């Protein structure tokens, strides 16, 4: 991996813990859904999904400060003009190309894991093959839904093809379902609220983020919907990308 020097052009502090960085670095083109590594000499490096469309040079990263973590608190300290090292070649297969044909593509993410979906929907290529697109972002509190405004513009842009839903687990917030993704699927509430069923006949489900959410959802979908982990060598219905 060859590292290049990037400059933070903008810092978006959504909450005390959530922030997005916009970086100009001479990186190579990537496929929406992919990730690169960011690093600081403390060289400590971590993977971060691109949030920007691959066609937009303002690289965007959505992060959360992990208090006891080594790199996140340092990136949280960066100010515009500061340098950060970035791997120029992207990696990752959490991309449309690896997604089978299906009538409804479900994109579920917890916390900062919504980034890859946003890159994909912002670029907006190769989506004609899906009749319905569903984007679900789950967080603890409503204040944590940093990209709700973007999701709303995207929904308008897609003229009904894309349905968006936010889920919050610790409060009641107008506009969101209260709960955890696995529970809402099981109770039929997610599908009822979104207006589309999630089954092996019509759907592919993309899961990204907290590994517990991913594992729980995958186990529930396997047991109750007979859905399976998708592999190149064994096509299925679920694609996952854990952030830890
Ligand atoms: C493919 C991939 C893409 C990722 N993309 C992003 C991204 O865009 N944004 C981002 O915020 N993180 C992302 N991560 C997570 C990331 O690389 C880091 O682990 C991170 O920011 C925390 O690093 P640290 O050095 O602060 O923590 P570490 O000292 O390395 O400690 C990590 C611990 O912090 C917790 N943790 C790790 N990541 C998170 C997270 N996203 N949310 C809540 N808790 C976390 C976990 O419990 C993990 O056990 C990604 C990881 C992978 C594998």
């Amino acid at each position: 991996a060859d590292w290049v020097t990037g400059k933070v052009t903008k810092v978006q502090n959504w909450t005390d813990a959530l922030f997005s960085l916009t970086v100009h670095a001479p990186v190579l083109p990537f496929t929406a859904g992919q990730f690169t590594k960011l690093g600081l000499e403390i060289r400590v490096q971590r993977a971060y999904s691109y949030v920007n469309s691959p066609d937009n040079p303002d690289l965007e990263f959505y992060l959360v400060t992990v208090p006891d973590g080594k790199l996140s608190p340092r990136l949280a300290a960066l100010k515009p003009g500061d340098e950060v090292q970035v791997v120029s070649e992207a990696a990752g297969f959490f991309v449309l190309d690896e997604v089978p044909h299906c009538e409804t593509l479900w994109m579920l993410a917890t916390g900062t894991a919504i980034g890859p979906y946003l890159s994909i929907l912002r670029l907006g290529k190769d989506l004609d093959r899906f009749k319905n697109l569903v984007l679900v972002h789950a967080a603890r509190y409503a204040a944590d839904l940093s990209y709700l405004p973007l999701m709303q513009e995207l929904e308008k842009r897609y003229e009904g093809k894309l349905r968006i839903q936010t889920v919050v687990s610790r409060e009641t917030a107008a506009g969101s379902l209260t709960g955890r993704i696995p529970a809402l699927i099981e109770s039929g509430e997610l599908e009822s609220t979104i207006g589309l069923p999630m089954n092996k006949e019509t759907s592919h489900v993309m899961l990204c983020g907290n590994p517990q959410m991913v594992r729980d959802t995958q186990q529930l979908l396997k047991e109750t919907r007979q859905m399976t982990k998708h592999l190149r060598r064994r096509p299925g219905h679920m694609t996952a990308e854990h952030y830890w």
